[PDB]
């Protein structure tokens, strides 16, 4: 986290033993490990933000205790977040503005770093094991170049186009 | 600097032209000077033709210097409703709010001092056009005790020499015409 823009590639994980072998070998640093994460998705009037390709999430990470208010979009390559003190409080603030819980997504999540690359290891119940590879930038001009780098890095990680999942978590759940 | 908050804020505002009793009372009760003489910049955000204002809602990004207090505030609808959150990065939250449709509508600047006597927040304000004001407020998570907390505020105000004579119930935005 530090960058308005990002490219991300998301992948199904068939084998977590080999993933964790790449993480040791790449000398990734562990940010957070096996957190329970709860994402409250919020929207006005059924679908006001959904319709502009924006998602707004109130996210809590347990046991790390990270609390984030996140605006994703418009589209796939835009995302900004703020660290918040109190999820219940920001929720009520946004409710006053007319944003109400649309649905929730829960997951288990670990976050690793390899230089500028974030590796996120996800497990959802209704779906399975995922990895997400992402780089962020504040430079709008570099975004197109980050696409090639993110692809090259993922391949290095043994996570190739054949195992790619281009559907978001909210799409995979019909939300 | 972090400020600790609530859901409702019961508040009485007064125009003041000397602060003798108020100063004497702060000293006598050994008031906590939370921060004194801060420059405070309030960026009021709104959508479209003033959609928030049209709901009796104000939404503010507040910075205070030198304390470095940074707050995201939703005021209303109306009267006693007020919720606030410490934020780390004003430009970030401003950028996120813009993606939602909220954009700066106007700014209000003030000099502000903040004191605590127990649950009472004492605020002393100077605004360029308007003059000097003092507010006594209490916050609460209890909607049912509002009028009782009004009487408590009134009693306190009077002990501080702030008389009903001087009361200014209009908000700063209302006094400026914004």
């Amino acid at each position: 986290f530090v960058g308005k823009y990002e490219v991300e590639l998301k992948f199904r994980v068939m084998d977590l033993t080999t993933l964790h072998e790449q993480l040791v070998a790449q000398k990734a640093t562990a940010f957070t490990l096996n957190n329970h994460e709860k994402d409250i998705y919020l929207d006005a009037n059924g679908q006001d933000l959904a319709d502009q390709q924006i998602s707004m999430v109130l996210r809590e990470m347990n046991p790390s205790g990270i609390r984030l208010w996140i605006v994703k979009g418009p589209g796939a390559e835009r995302c900004e977040a703020s660290n918040i003190e109190d999820v219940s409080k920001v929720q009520s603030m946004l409710a006053t503005l007319g944003y109400h819980p649309a649905f929730t997504i829960e997951k288990q999540r670990s976050i690793y770093f390899v230089g500028k690359f974030h590796i996120t290891v996800d497990h959802l119940t209704g779906l399975g094991d995922f990895a997400e590879i992402a780089i962020m930038t504040d430079d709008a001009t570099e975004l197109d170049k980050l696409k090639a780098e993110c692809r090259d890095f993922a391949n290095t990680f043994g996570l190739q186009v054949d195992q790619q999942e281009p559907r978001s978590y909210r799409q995979l759940l019909g939300f």
